[PDB]
């Protein structure tokens, strides 16, 4: 069905609808797909969906010009630790990869490829099965109850970090970087964000060392910027994103309580735009709105009122994608959009709607998403949302 | 005569009209007088003048319930080296102030001594004169052309601060305080802007220290928050106040170019609301606009806008007080006080205008200042400027 209580707006005369440059593509309009982990991804060897994913990125690639940014994709068995989400690190994974991009250019649309790192939000147990170590930044603070009962039971006790093992992680960043770009994909996305391993070396909370990667502002964010440069170095800055994500508070990042916040991610911005000035503007940097501090809440729940964003603008002066609770209320959007570096990315009601670009621009109505197959092993609540013709052959009301 | 082409607006129906409490006092209205240097104080011994200064503050706490805060006073001769700008540091100097203080409060408003020290912005001819350093951060960085003429004129070099020279500083700041408040003043603002000393120290420009007053952010802002330290613990952290400009340029600071700076102002604003959850929240935080980033330039001349104070807001959360070509602007003024706590600083139009409390609430004409007065050793220009009554008794046209 579609969603009940609300009322659409056509967004066709809006900024959302003008083209922007972002990297190398010439997006034809703003409305992004943020990155949405779907577990649908094989066991053993985290493969790509065979049977679905070239149908589900093809459908969502349908209005041309839009840019698409992957589900998070691991760089490398010790980056990972859930059995069905994909990677990015071999052959076998890089041939699947290289048919949804494919699929996606045929469509003329772009793809950027998200590279994740689970530190401690991983399964500690998958990683122990696998030999693998259960990593953090720090080893005196857990993400939560379960987390610390899975550790222990599975004898796999979370692990600081060496700086050894970090350069490791760029090596291995650089190289699933230079995998998607040879496969074929526009760009890659370095996830920040969330309260994965790069944030729990940003947060105060999380990262309690005493080297030069804790305890202070600029060594929190020594990892990410690490990264940043890696990336740069090997596959050139407009190709190249950073996602953050200031006020979330999901997976056991601080928020708005720790006092400190602005001042750590307006410290990563500033040297962003120091980069930007030597030459080396990345292609954007994308935010999760306060408007959402936990993606798995209902829209509307887990609001941080007390906090804006918009700092970010202030410091850096390229293009920034947001994200958060945005599908439902096109009257923010409009307000938003006026900015002119400004896009929308819109998570939960593109997983619903695979048509979204053309119901936003033309004010038609939204198909509800079904939380209960947002991570399920199935092609229901995947590749068969409707358009909305399809939805009004069906009788979606109107019929 | 009154300003040619402003158009007025009365504001009387404004949270400007609305009372606040700031510290230990409830102010009748939002429009405070900021803290303007006018030079008429007597050498030798940066004497308050005796013939004029009780007149001129008496004349600006005319409206009841009006938050003054002084011109900058010197915490000491080391501090000073601007032989007409008062100190605050001998008997001499607060009999003269408390007569000051008296004056004000005998008109039911209220006084708050803003806390100045020079370093590189103090004229090194005039401390060599009576045997004091030129002080600043560092010695390789020097403010401007003729302040360097001036040093090796008068062969007296940039000195770079040790820690024990900053500890005599911090503890001539606490008696400089501890002097206010015994003479009768309700309180006091650290100067922290605007190029001066703490000011220097804050600045990546001006701050070139290895040790642990130079180097990050933290570093870079150990010095202003010892001295809030150090005051709260001597008089109470409700009768403390800190003045900040992150934008200003005046007297060779960064401003919006150097991309760290909002990081920098970010991380002190947080440090302060740190306190405040422990119980010692400061009177105010008062910040100078982009909006002016050089008071010795025209209204509209100098305003930066690629950035914006805004983001004090996400982090501190009590009282803040704004400053920087308001005046002209009610318009401007009208949406920023639909804040609940925010205060609006006028300077220039509160030395022509002894009156101003009733004419923004009444939306009449606002005499012009003589630029040429600001710094004279004169009555003329200070204690002369018309009341609104006066000006049409005189004929500003309107007779
Ligand atoms: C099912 C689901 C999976 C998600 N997976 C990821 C992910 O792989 N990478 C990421 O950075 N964010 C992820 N997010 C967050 C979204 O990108 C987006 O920021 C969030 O859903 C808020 O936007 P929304 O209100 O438009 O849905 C996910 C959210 C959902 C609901
Ligand atoms: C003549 C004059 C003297 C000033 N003296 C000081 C001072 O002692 N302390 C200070 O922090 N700012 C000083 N300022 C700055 C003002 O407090 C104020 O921030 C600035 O004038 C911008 O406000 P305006 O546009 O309302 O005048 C001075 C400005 C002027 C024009």
């Amino acid at each position: 069905s579609f969603v009940k209580d609300f009322k659409p707006q056509a967004l066709g005369d809006t900024n959302l609808f003008k083209p922007i440059k972002i990297g190398n593509n010439e997006l034809l309009h703003r409305a992004v797909i943020p990155p949405l982990t779907r577990m649908r991804a094989l066991h053993p060897g985290n493969i790509p969906n065979r049977d679905w994913a070239v149908e589900y990125y093809t459908q969502r690639a349908q209005r041309p010009g839009t840019m698409i940014i992957t589900e998070g994709a691991f760089i490398s068995p010790q980056a990972g630790g859930y059995d069905n989400a994909p990677g990015v690190w071999s052959e076998e994974q890089m041939v699947e990869w290289t048919k949804i991009f494919n699929a996606i250019h045929e469509k003329k649309s772009f793809v950027w490829v998200q590279l994740w790192v689970l530190g401690w939000a991983a399964f500690p147990d998958n990683l122990a099965r696998d030999g693998l170590r259960y990593d953090s930044a720090s080893d005196n603070v857990f993400m939560d109850a379960e987390q610390e009962a899975k550790a222990k039971k599975a004898n796999n006790p979370q692990h600081s970090l060496t700086k050894d093992e970090i350069k490791q992680y760029i090596k291995e960043y650089v190289q699933a970087a230079k995998n998607s770009i040879a496969a074929g994909a526009d760009g890659v996305e370095i996830h920040s964000a969330n309260g994965y391993l790069l944030n729990q070396f940003l947060d105060p909370h999380s990262n309690t060392r005493t080297d030069e990667y804790g305890g202070s502002i600029e060594n929190r964010a020594r990892f990410t910027l690490e990264v940043v440069d890696a990336l740069v170095e090997a596959i050139g800055h407009e190709k190249v994103g950073l996602r953050l994500s200031p006020y979330g508070v999901f997976n056991s990042m601080s928020g708005g309580a720790e006092t400190g916040i602005v001042a750590q991610y307006a410290y990563v911005a500033g040297e962003l735009e120091k980069r930007a000035k030597a030459g080396k503007r990345l292609a954007f940097v994308h935010l999760v709105e306060p408007r959402v501090t936990n993606p798995f809440l209902t829209e509307g729940e887990g609001e941080y009122e007390g906090g804006s964003n918009d700092f970010v603008y202030s410091i850096w002066k390229g293009p920034v994608i947001r994200a958060g609770n945005f599908a439902l209320h096109p009257e923010v959007v409009r307000e938003e959009v006026k900015d002119k570096r400004t896009l929308i990315g819109y998570g939960r009601f593109f997983i619903s709607n695979p048509d979204l670009v053309d119901r936003l621009e033309k004010g038609l109505p939204l198909n509800k998403y079904d939380r209960d197959t947002f991570y399920q092993m199935s092609a229901h609540g995947y590749i068969d949302y409707p358009t909305y013709e399809e939805a009004l052959k069906l009788g979606w009301d109107k019929k």
